[PDB]
């Protein structure tokens, strides 16, 4: 950016020295860098690599900043170093593939930073080849990271890369100079170049001190997220070299750098392994002709001092074996890391097995928790099962400080990062789940639920369900975290977190759904006393009242969840009960004590009374017998008299309604209760109801306003008398269709609108044409609107429209002639000019109107119900439980006298218990299906054809690495 | 703009019929048929900016090419056609006619107005698809018509 | 027959109203502000005088390298998509048997 | 000689494209096509060096018709002269990805109309299909990553395309799917509403 020249400084020659020993740090003057951003390498369609020119006596901390947040690139899981490269622009094939196969998958595996020289020559040369033919036959895996560490001074064309103000679209030129051993161009296959300036021009070495440097400081840093994990390990891999490669290879060690030897390269290289293995002076003469034994003796001797940083990487190891080999070689550095901790941090999870199950060791306690907490804030699902399967006490594991520590593993910009910082005007996730499920429904020993809440909070679906798998109140867990994942869901900033979140919170609705299918295929009374009971862990609710919370259709339209809830609608009684005995009961009470009504004196008569079904029963009685004392009094008993006995009656039992609505509005703060029950629109029709109802009393009470008084109770009689399909919503048979119903709204309107634009069409041209002479306002608009209508339905009145069938008359002063149509509401003279085209019109707005309109509606009418068939019949069963529980939550006594019931509740102002042994024995018991279930799904997986194909592949993968090993002796 | 126009042409209509079953006489045009004329006219330059913004030959055959703007052609045409009957001595009863037609042929433009709805669009476009079964419907009904009413009319002998 | 085709028709009619959808609202954001008719006013204006972004080249290549990253993605998915299908799998397990085939024949003839 | 395969594997092998592709060599590639081809049709009615730039105003108007790695060259190559597999590696290696695709469907649906083979027009209604779906592809993917930023890819004009908005491409090509998709019908609600939110209530605008 252009903030990069006031932190990066570049060299400029000033004091002149002829070819009296230059120094690089006194003769040169440092100014703010010119030559730095990204290149595009002119002509070849790749990407921008990223570039910076840099002084020699640049901090390895401004620069990695740089690297890691300025220019996007992950921090490194590993850095290999790769040093040396015997001249000559062919390698020998072995040393190849070591660098194909072996180095570039390795890194490409683990997530590291290949470091070389950037330069299309050498080992830079040999590590971009090898870096190709990887990415050539590759598959769509991440791609390799390489840095190159270069001196400006050797690289060529490097005029076109200076512009101090930003050289972002740099365009270099990377080819067609004539090859020189002087300067060098850069090598495409490098992600990032950094040009270390000395001052020079054309000498080389000047930038290995920046290097060591920059391998230094990032071996201190750490990885994962934040500073918690191991330090991040950098591995030095030497391919032949000189004697500048043993005075690199001695800093590197002096650095406690590993350095790992490539044994069969040639110089510095196979000298070192040689000396190492052998643990004097014709080994460094026959490698080293034309040099000085004493000093390179002695730098040999300071190479072995150190002799726990060097590995050699024998002829005999593949290339398939290179990660083992670096791992040890960190090891033996260590000797802090261990095995674990560092295949935690690559993702080699194949790595973790094979130290798991490695006897020669015994992984302790301390080994475990590191890893675990390092997979955990990592977010290594694979990692946390493979090490708890493993022997691990959970309990002792999570304590406090971890628990922090994982919370704090949030990003910054996450919706549970917001929500922590907003409760703490340790974390505060009881304060968050407080704000988010309310209250009564929000959340030593291996704490399976703790653990479990922070992967939903965190979002986290491999984990959360490994969690779930591991824990015990399986259902009611399974329902709270479909409720938490719906909850955040909506507090969610981004859309496709919001989706993930649903995604989640559905597969958390459909386990639940599975395991008590489970649960009530083994057992039906155990299955309903997991469902009512309620659980601690989620603020003692139960399982229907989470389900209803989470609005989970798919829960709540489950065979045993709908058994349980026709149970619970009987009550005491038995849910084979008929019907016609229902009502026999109901009205002869004694019945209830014979053979008809199967039970599960006073204790009876309460069962029998007390039952959902038959309050339902008995307030449909009411509410019957209401719109009939309604009527009665509408039709017979209303005059302008004052109100006698009936229309009395007819008042308090509306005032025992508006007191039962109160009620129900109350039990349902004050002012969202309020918002709440105003947002229903049953709840708005209801309301309407009684207002109008109170309306047209007062009207009527008053002297002057009876008529309309009259008139609003009349239509205040069907507000209250269309009540009854919401009444009988709950009712099985009548429900789904009562909500099919509402969906055809939108078909009506479409048939409304066209018959609308139709109507005004054929109505004014029908008048227009007929010119009728009683043209008063009503008159027109009756017979533009009023009739037209009217003959969708059979009512034509020719003799009203065709002259044919008038008598001819001289009813109008005006030119033409007329005839005298019969009808009272006809205009009583018509015009006769195009009375052909009235009659025209006529059968063409029947052709529109009565055939093609309407059965157009049926057609639209049948798609949308086989459209919406199934939502609405979900929608149904959904509703099915709060229908049923509000049946239960009102009185037993029916209007008029619930005002009896009214008082008492005015004077004093679906859930089972078990014991401890009985909580934990269905406990037990839902884990062992819980268990069962897990069991038959990863034996159906594993049997599965692609599983089958996958473990066959794999095994030929296998005997082809057998038949290879037979195949080489 | 969408709802304004819909505003507009509603009350364009409503003053269309308001001329056609009380304003419209022999006698000379008034104050509310000479407002109707002009709003008329302001829709025909409306449709020609349209047909403009849309070499000349080619934008007139892609404009002429186009059903509802055929639809919208022939309103203008007919009202064009009736007014000059109108004022026309000999011609008011025919001129009547011919209006009383156009403003059908205006009224049944609200569907193509609404087409950019969310809700109608969908359906309006699919009542277009159902012709061919109004087609033969219609065939149908006529040859049973006409074999039906010859046979009556022949056997009742008026 | 109308519950036929409407049932037939009702998907690709649905379609055609979301491709038009379109042209119709730029249609409507064409013409002028004024309704009829006092369009006559802008109308005149229109006589007397004779859906669009503008992207700096920073923040065009931004958008640019934006578009090729998720260009890049979606081509290593679908790439990986196809790779693990049981086609390509049984496809590379019988070339392994194949090559397996050919080694077992190099240690028969010995 | 239509090896869409080895041009792949030459072009992940290291070599400078820019450099490659000359004038010369460009004219080379238009003098491969067939002499029965509509696109040697089109070039010989141009001529009356290749004319591909005349081809391409009489094809697809103006303002719609269109060193350093010149992929979009190519793919219009690969485009006139109907090869689908080199025309899909062009577009993959090319820079402009949603207005290009939707720039191929469109030159391929009215190139298919001027094909005197039918099988020939089927085959460019294919690739034509292949391309809307690949432009569908990549918009959700990008609508799904930033619904600002894919709303600018939408209706930035794109200078290959003759300063076409992607809107008008789809337009012009009759790409009903690409219409069809979420991001684009979302786009189009907030454009409906203009300066306004598109939530807005139809009571409140009343
Ligand atoms: N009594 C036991 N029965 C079975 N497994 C055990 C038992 N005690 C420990 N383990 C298992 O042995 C492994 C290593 O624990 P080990 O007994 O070596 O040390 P530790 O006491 O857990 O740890 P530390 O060395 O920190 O005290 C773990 O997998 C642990 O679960
Ligand atoms: N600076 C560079 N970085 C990476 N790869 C390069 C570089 N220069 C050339 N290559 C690659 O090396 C390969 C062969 O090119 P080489 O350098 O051998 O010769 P050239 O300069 O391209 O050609 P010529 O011999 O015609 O001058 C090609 O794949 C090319 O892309």
């Amino acid at each position: 950016q252009s903030w990069i020249p006031k932190i990066f400084k570049k060299k400029t020659c000033t004091t002149f020295i002829v070819d009296t020993v230059w120094d690089s740090d006194a003769h040169t003057t440092e100014k703010p860098t010119d030559a730095y951003g990204e290149l595009d390498f002119t002509g070849a369609g790749r990407k921008h690599s990223n570039f910076l020119r840099l002084s020699d006596r640049t901090d390895p901390a401004a620069v990695y900043s740089l690297v890691t947040r300025t220019w996007g690139f992950r921090a490194p899981n590993l850095v290999v170093s790769v040093l040396g490269g015997s001249g000559g622009p062919v390698l020998q094939t072995w040393l190849q593939d070591l660098l194909r196969r072996g180095l570039v998958r390795a890194a490409q595996s683990t997530g590291a930073w290949i470091v070389t020289g950037g330069l299309h020559t050498g080992i830079g040369r040999h590590v971009g080849v090898a870096v190709r033919d990887h990415q050539m036959a590759s598959t769509g895996g991440t791609k390799v990271v390489a840095m190159g560490v270069a001196p400006w001074g050797v690289v060529r064309n490097r005029d076109t890369l200076i512009n101090p103000k930003g050289s972002f679209p740099a365009r270099y030129r990377w080819r067609g100079d004539p090859e020189d051993g002087v300067q060098f161009p850069l090598d495409y296959n490098y992600s990032a170049f950094f040009l270390v300036d000395d001052g020079t021009h054309g000498c080389l070495g000047g930038e290995n001190r920046f290097r060591l440097r920059l391998e230094s400081y990032i071996s201190q840093q750490k990885t994962g997220v934040g500073g918690t994990g191991i330090d991040i390990p950098v591995l030095l891999l030497l391919i032949d070299g000189d004697e500048k490669m043993l005075t690199r290879i001695e800093n590197a060690t002096q650095a406690q750098l590993p350095c790992l030897l490539v044994a069969g390269s040639g110089g510095a290289a196979d000298c070192l392994a040689e000396t190492l293995e052998d643990t004097a002076r014709d080994r460094i003469r026959r490698f080293f002709p034309k040099g000085d034994l004493e000093v390179l003796q002695a730098q040999v001797e300071r190479i072995m001092t150190r002799k726990e940083l060097l590995t050699v990487y024998s002829s005999e190891d593949g290339s398939e074996e290179f990660e083992t080999i670096v791992l040890k070689a960190l090891v033996k550095a260590c000797g802090y890391l261990d095995e674990l901790r560092l295949a935690v941090a690559w993702n080699r999870v194949d790595i973790a097995q094979s130290e798991l199950f490695r006897g020669d060791i015994q992984w302790r306690s301390f080994h475990l928790e590191a890893s675990l907490m390092d997979a955990l804030l990592n977010d290594r699902p694979e990692f946390v099962r493979l090490l708890i399967s493993h022997g691990l006490s959970l309990g002792h594991f999570l304590t406090p400080m971890r628990l922090a520590q994982l919370y704090s593993a949030a990003p910054s910009n996450s919706l549970i990062r917001n929500l922590l910082d907003q409760a703490s005007h340790p974390p505060d996730v009881g304060h968050v789940l407080r704000m988010l499920l309310g209250k009564m429904c929000a959340p030593g020993q291996a704490p399976w639920s703790d653990l479990l809440l922070w992967a939903l909070l965190l979002n986290r679906a491999q984990m959360a369900m490994y969690f779930w798998e591991m824990g015990s109140n399986a259902v009611s867990s399974a329902l709270g975290a479909c409720l938490l994942l719906r909850v955040m869901a909506r507090l969610e900033p981004d859309a496709e977190e919001a989706a993930r979140r649903k995604d989640l919170a559905f597969k958390f609705e459909g386990m639940g759904v599975d395991l008590f299918g489970e649960c009530y295929r083994s057992s039906e009374v155990r299955a309903a006393r997991l469902l009512l009971r309620r659980c601690p862990l989620w603020g003692d609710a139960t399982c229907l009242q989470l389900a209803m919370q989470a609005d989970a259709r798919a829960f709540f339209a489950q065979d045993g969840v709908q058994s349980l809830l026709t149970q619970k609608w009987w009550g005491d009684m038995a849910s084979t009960t008929p019907i016609w005995a229902l009502v026999l009961a109901f009205f002869c009470p004694p019945l209830i004590y014979t053979r008809l009504i199967t039970f599960r004196c006073l204790r009876r008569w309460f069962h029998f009374w007390g039952a959902p079904v038959t309050i339902f029963m008995g307030n449909v009685v009411s509410y019957l017998l209401f719109l009939l004392l309604f009527s009665r009094v509408l039709l017979v008993d209303f005059q302008p008299a004052p109100p006698g006995s009936l229309e009395l009656l007819l008042y308090f039992w509306a005032f025992t309604l508006l007191c039962e609505e109160l009620r129900q509005g109350l039990s349902g703060s004050l002012s969202q209760r309020l918002r709440l029950y105003l947002a229903d629109s049953w709840n708005q029709c209801d309301l309407v109801a009684l207002t109008c109802f109170l309306l047209g009393v007062g009207c009527r009470l008053t002297p002057g306003l009876y008529h309309l008084g009259r008139t609003v109770l009349c239509i205040d009689f069907m507000v209250f008398t269309v009540r009854l399909l919401h009444i009988f919503t709950v009712n099985k048979q009548l429900g789904p269709k009562i909500v099919i119903v509402s969906k055809m709204m939108k078909d009506v309107f479409f048939f409304l609108f066209f018959l609308g634009v139709w109507l005004v069409a054929y109505g004014v041209a029908t008048e227009g044409l007929l010119r009728p002479r009683d043209s008063d306002f009503p008159s027109i608009l009756r017979r533009v609107f009023y009739r037209p209508y009217l003959q969708i339905f059979g009512q034509i009145p020719q003799e009203d429209m065709d002259v044919a069938l008038m008598e001819h008359s001289n009813c109008s002063s005006e030119p033409g002639f007329w005839a005298h149509p019969p009808g009272a509401q006809a205009g009583t003279c018509v015009s006769q000019y195009a009375n052909w085209l009235v009659v025209l019109l006529l059968v063409i707005f029947l052709l529109v109107a009565n055939i093609l309109l309407v059965n157009l509606l049926i057609a639209m009418f049948s798609y949308t119900f086989g459209k919406v068939q199934g939502n609405s019949d979900l929608y149904w069963k959904a509703q099915r439980y709060r229908l049923i529980r509000e049946f239960h939550s009102r009185p037993a006594l029916a209007p008029p006298f619930i005002v009896i019931s009214h008082l008492r509740l005015l004077l004093r102002q679906f859930r089972v218990y078990l014991s401890k042994e009985a909580e934990r024995k269905l406990l037990t018991w839902e884990s062992v299906h819980k268990e069962n279930f897990l069991l038959a799904r990863a034996r159906d997986k594993r049997e599965s054809d692609s599983e089958r194909l996958k473990r066959t592949s794999q095994k030929v993968d296998l005997a082809l690495k057998q038949l290879g090993h037979i195949r080489e002796y």
